């Protein structure tokens, strides 16, 4: 019943700028039959696996929101290590750079990884759970190529391409997008038939 | 003023065993002016800076409680990933495996790390701030040697030994432990003139 009963509402996205907002209403299409409106909240950034931690931060958007809210989080996952930097990669990416996420592995044959995108929302009524829509992208760790100010973007080369994500052009970036994928799932949940 | 107005009060140690609190008050001594009980209370685990974990740890522990608590972290920091996995260390224990640890630096040629140990103490006033108190040990990591029961003890080799904290006798971990000197700093902030 989430879905229907949020049909015409506004829901927070929780953000610090207004581009991230417009990219994720421009992927959403208009029969999205709901009002985002951007916000910064305060979230405190959780240990856990994926899930747990999308969960976490939800439920604390939940507390300071009281209404209908929706978080992002992001994920670089090597199958060598596990799934990890996952959910910590900011911490690796800021001390490492992508040179050395890439090293991060030379003591590791399999450099596959996927990057996930998970999307978290609720009612704000705490007696009703938060439904996650997540994608994924299934990939490598390579030296880094391309611009490096796209965060750990550089390192990573999605299959079926000879360029990393920061090579790539934003159209073909978009067509095999872990975020594109995850929207793709919300989106459906909702449906196109009430706007 | 902390240290004094706790002198003969109760303070919340959080853990959920009895013989983890016995190792503390053991190590505190028997001047150590306050008495430590042992409560169980569900924290999240944050990520951040060690310091800033710590604080945020013992903020919420003092939501909960709110009267004087006490609480502890542990990390193991690989100095040629600027600390990491540091904070993160259980994930990257429980993925990879001491044998994994050590692989994780096959890139790097400095093998130097440290463990660190942070206590994090509050008497419960919001209005007055956390106190921390924290103990390191240098060392490199290794590939392991000894038993594997022991958490990531198998792959940290401290500095002046060529026996890693697995091998190493109690008594002999203890002189150099990051715990044992993260507890000394806890005991002198209150002294031995109370008790």
């Amino acid at each position: 019943h989430m879905a229907a009963s949020l049909v015409g509402k506004k829901i927070v996205f929780v953000t610090g700028n207004a581009k991230k907002l417009e990219e994720v209403v421009q992927i959403l299409g208009d029969k999205f039959p709901c009002t985002l409106v951007a916000q910064k909240i305060d979230l405190p950034e959780y240990q856990g696996e994926p899930d747990e931690i999308s969960i976490q931060k939800c439920q604390e958007a939940v507390r300071q929101v009281q209404g209908p809210v929706l978080v992002e989080d992001t994920c670089l996952c090597f199958n060598a290590l596990g799934g990890l930097p996952g959910p910590y990669i900011k911490w690796f990416l800021e001390k490492l750079k992508p040179e050395g996420l890439h090293q991060l592995l030379a003591g590791f044959e399999d450099k596959s990884a996927y990057a996930l995108c998970t999307f978290a929302l609720s009612t704000g009524d705490p007696s009703q759970p938060v439904r996650l829509f997540r994608g994924r992208t299934s990939g490598r760790i390579v030296a880094p190529r391309g611009c490096q100010d796209f965060g750990w973007d550089p390192c990573f080369q999605p299959d079926g391409y000879e360029q990393t994500y920061a090579e790539m052009p934003k159209a073909e970036k978009n067509a095999v997008s872990h975020r594109f994928r995850a929207l793709l799932e919300l989106q459906e949940y909702f449906g196109s038939l009430a706007a």
